[PDB]
């Protein structure tokens, strides 16, 4: 089996992006957020506190007639950026983009913190991370694609975000069409429950070339690109008043400039991230000063290529035996 599901930038600066799932019987749409960096499939329910609820679409489990309450399992997850959310689990029939799991564990929010409630846009994530990360309690539940990883045509699913534009996630094939060039693949380790691997260096608009080992994770539920604060200080240094603003909580940039181009190493190939996709616009609206898209991880533990940098490359998440990670320029 195989299944393409369209994903949407939620917003005109891609903070994050939108699939719409098919979750029940018969099917209740919601749009959920594909997160590489979690491995909870959770969304707004009929449970959830009726005042953290605001635009968003719920899943009503007693709609859906292959719904099943999995007995005494609860779920609790906390994010990166401070979210939250948790509650109970049912089973369910969840369809991606024409690819049928049945079983897959829906969990349903009971509460959720006020970033999910501030964004009408997201009913909801669908992790994609590695199974050891599941938050279910107290018997651990598998992700979408380690559930249908079986019945796939190959066990992958590809990650192809656009720039301002609609993308595409692929399960159990390579479209051979969406890429230029070769597929790089470059080693995994699953340790920390992440895509996680380790980059061979970056490059500054037209400058030299930087070999060196930058471990990270490649994370589509993260907007920007979180990388070391010499990494990050070099980029800046070369946008004329760009400064870090412990106010603001990063590095921001006058509205005026053009931002140079940011390649990251993947073995010995290049991806580069063009500088109109660094640019994350005003911090408040008609300001003059413009958040960066690259930030420093040097308060996170972790290197993080978000959307930034993902969304520059076609991305094969290879859920082989020994998973590895590919890129492609496109
Ligand atoms: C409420 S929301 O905006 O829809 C949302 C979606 C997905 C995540 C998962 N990503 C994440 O935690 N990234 C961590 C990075 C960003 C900060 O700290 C480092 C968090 C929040």
């Amino acid at each position: 089996s195989t299944g393409s599901a369209t994903t949407t930038p939620i917003d005109s600066l891609d903070d994050a992006y939108i699939t719409p799932v098919q979750i029940g019987t018969p099917a209740q749409t919601l749009n959920l957020d594909f997160d590489t960096g979690s491995s909870d499939l959770w969304v707004f329910s009929s449970e959830t506190t009726a005042s953290e609820v605001d635009g968003q679409t719920i899943y009503t489990p007693s709609k859906s007639t292959t719904a099943k309450l999995l007995s005494g399992a609860t779920w609790s997850i906390s994010y990166g950026d401070g979210s939250s959310s948790s509650g109970d689990v049912y089973t369910d029939t969840v369809s991606v983009g024409g690819l049928t799991v049945t079983g897959q564990a829906v969990e349903s929010a009971k509460k959720v913190s006020s970033s999910f409630t501030e964004d009408s846009t997201i009913d909801g994530l669908l992790g994609l991370a590695f199974s050891t990360l599941n938050t279910v309690s107290p018997t651990q539940q598998k992700t979408f694609f380690d559930n249908a990883k079986a019945s796939l045509d190959s066990p992958v699913f590809t990650a192809d975000l656009g720039y301002h534009a609609p993308g595409t996630y692929n399960f159990g094939f390579i479209d051979t069409t969406a890429y230029t060039g070769s597929i790089t693949y470059t080693a995994v380790s699953t340790k920390q429950g992440f895509w996680e691997w380790t980059s061979t260096g970056y490059a500054v608009g037209s400058g030299t070339f930087k070999s060196t080992s930058i471990d990270g994770i490649a994370d589509t539920g993260t907007t920007l690109l979180y990388l070391p604060a010499t990494v990050v200080s070099a980029y800046w240094a070369q946008v004329s008043g760009a400064k870090s603003s412990s106010s603001v909580g990063g590095y921001v940039f006058p509205c005026s400039a053009t931002l140079p181009s940011f390649t990251f190493g993947v073995g010995s190939a290049r991806i580069v991230i063009p500088g109109d996709y660094i640019d994350f616009g005003p911090i408040s609206t008609g300001s003059s000063s413009c958040f960066g898209g690259i930030q420093s991880s040097a308060g996170i533990g972790i290197n993080i290529f978000g959307d930034v940098a993902l969304k520059a490359a076609f991305v094969v998440f290879n859920g082989a035996t020994t998973p590895t990670l590919g890129f492609a320029s496109k």
